């Protein structure tokens, strides 16, 4: 990553490397993996981002879908930012330089610490996150339409399932509630907060 | 977070990230989670606070109740602090900027390290804590009225249950004691400290 | 805590937070918990001390006895140090400011780094330790009078039990020894060191 | 490694040492070991690279194949960069100096921090990585031609196996799919992305 | 401890605290605990040394024997260094100040960072180590005279037991060897190294 | 160790201490322990080297063989570097000073940070490593002549055993291969690389 000493390059830590590999191993593509990715890659260069993605051993279908989204984003970058070199001067990054496949670490550092910065790390991160969100959505196993409260399922447990599903996938809460709770919730009227719904079906 | 070097931004550490996720996994919304949240988010920016909340994988009913409390606090902020920009100048934060959904990290840093500081991290933290306290109270499973000393339950064990319940929920200690201990405690008279009660029913 | 860079404030570390919670979980109020508390709270502000106490999830009988001892110490402080403010000047701490319930972190820092310092962290720590020692003594399960050497119990094992009990609770060693060892120890005469006693009953 | 303070030498950390040994123990020569090697050896001197390789206890067939590839790369270096010393001056590195077998740590440091640098650490790392890629390929147990979708195997599971194999080893995806999915995929037409294939056989 | 920034005081780390408690829990008073104690207390003040000793929960017979040895060493210090104060000046340490029971942390720091230093931490450490060596010797369960090679016990295993015993306790190696190995060893003649003995009875 | 701030002394870390003790516990004197020793003792003083050796609890036969090799190396040092003191001047180290048994930490530091340095830490380390290599060789359980490929043993598994043995101990690879693989390997002709042998007997 690049952090403050000046803005300097630091090696990615074993701690970070291991945190990410273990998140992926334990959580696969549950939606909460994405903010963890984002936070573990704070200050990442593109080289660091590729490290993190490359150190994942399974899920190679997902990793190939990700390469696809990256190549689409990189093609769109190049459409909007065609590149035209001057000895000792900073060249303009192309999509593949942002994605770290045709740029050196030194180039990456030169862009990211330029004044003003060309934040290649943050641009690449957004393309990766875009890819990862597609993957989360792909691997979401259940439609929110199939999350319905069981006859002895506590409302709270049902709400947990409901919003967990909506998170991966992205009135009905009441519609999908069991008969007894639905009756209570209908009687609460419109404008009830979630808190008030949950208290009423407790 | 922002800490002293100057007040500088530092990446959230894997240690912190993992500590918080593991607290939530092991303790759910026992009341002791709140001071742990507070201490793990020392110096947090709003971006860091969202990271911590976003990395929680379960409990999405609670996470949605929290969003509600945040949006109420943010609406009250905006009622009290309407915003009116000057090139290169610091804009005034709105509720959604404090909550980190419409402000950049750079803006956040600019507010929090301003002289005088606009402590958006601490303001957001208070809204989050307000939400989390509601959640603790919601998930408290037992009324203090139902904590009563068993006939062979050691007084100390009963007192532990009593104050654990009162903590989640927020004379009777004596009223709820078993017959034998209640007699002893009545004889102690008013003004007995807890220490003296516990020694008397040992 | 406040440590040297100047004396600066630093966030409490996840390491410290977790160490303390795990000590309490594994050791409850064995006497060795107290020096561990003391060492983990090195440089603590009152806010940090409250963090550490607040992050404990069980033992709420003990935590309430502790609040009592704190309020007594704070009432005695106020009796000895009544407080009489000048714009931009440092106010004098009251008991509740020392205990961190009515003082801000900034006030705490201002007292503790004043020249000369008003060491609110160290004063509060002593009140806490006073409370914790009462708790250790309360939860000590056995009178030293009931620690007696078993007929086949190795002397060393008996001495361990004896001094472990005396530590929680706070001639007889010989009196409480078994017949065979007592005879040997009586023959050693007065002035024997513990080492010499232990060697004689080996 | 050499990192920024100046570019200074730092001892390899126990954390790094243990991370690498544990990667190798758990993952052997799965392809994801290589980027982990690369990232754990960030800033490595040749001495550090030899440390990391030497601390591996098993896999000595692989370690000897690696020595072979290193000696070939070192022989090619010497062919392209023959060496011709001046008291107190920096000598030119030979292959065996790059590989750290005939150079001291001090020499290594002198090359790597020279202006301009003679990046012996990065040159050696590339030879090692070249060797490790041969080893990954050797130990790849399955031809991509033998990865075929089972009749009840979910497409996603089959794609994972397919790209995992291709990664170790380095139209057919459709050819190797089961009859039912192959029919769907043929109907999608050419130019389908992987995402669209995976959605169609879901 | 006191370490270099100036010589400054630093809080004892949770890492150190936990390392020591775990050594004692796992190893009791095997002789190898002593060098670990020494290395974990590098730069320790007397306050730190007391912390480390006080955080041990079991072994209170040993801890009381240690207090005895400390009080003897402290009495001998006072015999050799009687103390005779000048406002704002450094007083001379007595035994009990060296052992940290009557000296403050500030006094300790003032002695240890004086020019020239009065190394109270190192003096106390030597008294502690003296005590701990007595304890190691006390708890050594076996005389070296009872370590004899079994008829099918590998020589190496026997030598391990022999020198392990001698270490706790502090020609015969040959005398205590089994008949077959003793014959071989007698034939080797005098002046054989241990290496040569071990090779001969392999 | 001594590392860069100036070259300053730093305490050995609990991390290092524990890493070494655990390596020895898990790996005994497999050859890979030696490079781990070397890397964990980077910058070690002789005092640190003795710490590391002294903290090992088992293997006291090996530890005594090591003392022997050290005393031989130290006797050879003294033969080549006899010592002839000037108030406030640096004395010349004898073998026993290099091995840290008759030199103080301060002396050690004075030698190692002298300009030019008298690298007592590196000299002692080489004597230790010399000893440890003898120990590795002693405890190597099998002659390379007894490593022969089983009739259903995969060639790769056999090569692993072969080079693992050669490493502890320090044409035949083909001679010791099973009949079927030996035939293939004979047909490959001379000059085959290990890679080509392994591919041919796959
Ligand atoms: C002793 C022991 C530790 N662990 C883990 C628990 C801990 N997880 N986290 N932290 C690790 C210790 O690594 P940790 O102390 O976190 O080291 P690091 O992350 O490098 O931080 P620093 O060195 O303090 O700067 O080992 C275990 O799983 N089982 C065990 O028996």
């Amino acid at each position: 990553p690049i952090v403050q000493n000046q803005m300097v390059h630091q090696c990615i830590s074993p701690r970070t490397l291991n945190a990410w590999v273990k998140v992926v191993e334990e959580k696969a593509f549950s939606p909460e993996v994405i903010p963890m990715f984002s936070a573990l890659s704070c200050g990442a260069t593109p080289q660091d981002l590729n490290t993190m993605l490359n150190t994942v051993g399974g899920h190679q279908a997902a990793m190939q879908m990700l390469k696809e989204t990256i190549n689409e984003e990189a093609a769109e970058w190049d459409r909007l930012h065609p590149v035209h070199i001057a000895p000792g001067q900073m060249r303009e990054p192309r999509g593949s330089d942002i994605a770290g496949t045709t740029s050196t670490l030194q180039e990456q550092i030169g862009w990211m610490t330029h004044n003003p910065p060309i934040p290649v790390g943050e641009i690449y991160k957004r393309w990766i996150i875009l890819g990862l969100n597609k993957i989360v959505r792909m691997y979401s196993p259940t439609s929110i339409l199939d999350i319905r409260q069981g006859p002895k399922e506590p409302f709270r447990d049902y709400v947990d399932r409901f919003y967990k599903t909506l998170r991966a996938e992205q009135t009905l809460l009441v519609q999908n509630a069991n008969p007894d709770c639905k009756t209570i919730l209908k009687a609460l009227g419109p404008g009830a907060t979630l808190e008030e719904m949950m208290t009423a079906c407790q």
